[PDB]
């Protein structure tokens, strides 16, 4: 494969859209390679990582409870929620409104998160106590997928979620059961995981948050690294393309796929 930023000129020429990279070590947040991190791109599900890392907050502060079943409505439920569909009769806890959220991309449960942490404006209050000066949620699900061209609303940029989400992981801000849960959440995805773990050469650890937008936005998040490690955490957006969303996920592969081959010490 090309090399990392070789390959991502390749995809930004091909999808006629823009690209966010960055690839950044977890433990000390060393930025290895990088190409428009400090440029907005629309969050879209990324963001349930660190909606997650929220609710955590507030456990670890004694505000919540992972074990606290929260008991819902059919109207409460928006478009995709796979998971907090079947639970209308017996609700679901904030743990398993959280590994929903995460694992399976569920709307709902992650709308149902956000109202706990104080809404969208309640996630970017905590984003600020964090020393992220930057990433903004504005809307719920699925209304923050929007990705209007010049639009702040609901956005991060490559540096800010890598450098938000070593944070949420690693900086003993949160608990280190706390910790250890979101990072529990990202290995157990069950959206792109267990197919990207098809894929990777052996040795390779993966955990992941995936996302989707309109007009052809689309993300991940991820902890990857070889020996089996944690190694680096990787961000790459995607915005403003009217690719399919094959080629979309291709690109995306494609970028993933030199920065395996072309890892540096
Ligand atoms: O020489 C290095 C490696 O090159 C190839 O491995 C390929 C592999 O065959 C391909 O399937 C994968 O795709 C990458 C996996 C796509 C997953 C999405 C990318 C995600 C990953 C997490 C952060 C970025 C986004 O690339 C690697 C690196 O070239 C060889 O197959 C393998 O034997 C060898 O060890
Ligand atoms: C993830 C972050 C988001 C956010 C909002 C920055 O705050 B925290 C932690 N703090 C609170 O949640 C909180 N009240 O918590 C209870 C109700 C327990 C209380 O002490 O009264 C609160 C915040 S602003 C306001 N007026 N009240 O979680
Ligand atoms: C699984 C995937 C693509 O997300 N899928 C969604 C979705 O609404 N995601 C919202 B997130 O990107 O804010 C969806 C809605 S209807 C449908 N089918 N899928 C993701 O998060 O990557």
């Amino acid at each position: 494969s090309p090399q990392p930023l070789e390959q991502i000129k390749l995809s930004e020429s091909q999808l006629s859209g823009r690209v966010g990279m960055i690839e950044m070590d977890l433990a000390s947040g060393r930025t290895l390679t990088a190409w428009r991190a400090d440029e907005r791109f629309p969050m879209m599900s990324t963001f349930k990582v660190v909606l997650c890392g929220a609710v955590l907050a507030r456990v670890d502060a004694g505000d919540e409870q992972l074990e606290r079943k929260i008991h819902y409505r059919q109207q409460d439920l928006v478009d995709y929620s796979p998971v907090s569909e079947k639970h209308l009769a017996d609700g679901m806890t904030v743990g398993e409104l959280c590994a929903a959220a995460i694992t399976m991309s569920d709307n709902s449960a992650a709308n149902l998160l956000l109202a706990t942490v104080g809404g969208p404006a309640g996630l970017t209050a905590f984003l600020r106590q964090i020393g992220d000066n930057v990433t903004r949620l504005d809307r719920w699900e699925t209304e923050l997928n929007e990705a209007l061209p010049g639009d702040a609303r609901d956005t991060t940029t490559p540096a800010s979620m890598a450098a938000t989400l070593r944070k949420l992981l690693t900086s003993q801000r949160l608990s280190a059961r706390s910790q250890r849960q979101l990072l529990q959440w990202m290995v157990d995805d069950r959206v792109a995981g267990p197919l990207i773990r098809s894929v990777l050469p052996a040795g390779w650890f993966i955990a992941d948050k995936t996302g989707a937008g309109e007009r052809g936005a689309r993300g991940i998040v991820a902890l990857l690294g070889p020996n089996n490690k944690a190694e680096r955490i990787v961000v790459i957006y995607l915005r403003d393309t009217p690719a399919s969303m094959a080629e979309r996920n291709q690109q995306i592969a494609g970028i993933g796929a030199a920065l395996i081959e072309h890892w540096q010490r």
